[PDB]
């Protein structure tokens, strides 16, 4: 079955607003979210519904853009790099579970390319 989704709130962690964090939500995440190939990445992989029973045997650090969006909205991240790492994990997981030429892999490649173009103009710390 599925694990619970990743935590999107931490009550023992302080919160701050930064130029970088605002950009990550309003520019980076927003732009990826609206991409034609965003849909497989907008929520946790539902392995039960999709009948992918080995998915969470193979992927022990799942991540998705729905989670990332909620983390940003909830001020879950203190440092911008925490958010960037989550995107990286999300992409890397595809390359672990799937094979070259799989639809999902081509979709990940397009999103990652876009992600890098957007992170390029990330405001300074
Ligand atoms: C191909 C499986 C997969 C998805 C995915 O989500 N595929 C998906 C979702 C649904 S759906 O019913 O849940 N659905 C309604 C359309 C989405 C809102 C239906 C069919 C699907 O192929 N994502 C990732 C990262 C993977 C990986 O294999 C990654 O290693």
């Amino acid at each position: 079955m599925n694990p619970p989704p990743p935590e999107t709130s931490n009550p023992n962690k302080p919160k701050r607003q930064t130029n970088q964090l605002q950009y990550l939500l309003r520019v980076v995440l927003k732009t990826l979210w609206k991409h034609q190939f965003a849909w497989p990445f907008q929520q946790p992989v539902d392995a039960v519904k999709l009948n992918l029973p080995d998915y969470y045997k193979i992927i022990k650090t799942p991540m998705d853009m729905g989670t990332i969006k909620k983390r940003l909205e909830n001020n879950y991240y203190w440092n911008a790099q925490e958010c960037i790492q989550d995107f990286n994990t999300m992409f890397t997981n595809c390359y672990i579970y799937n094979k070259p030429g799989d639809d999902i892999v081509l979709m990940a490649e397009a999103l990652e390319k876009l992600f890098l173009q957007k992170i390029n103009e990330l405001p300074t710390e």
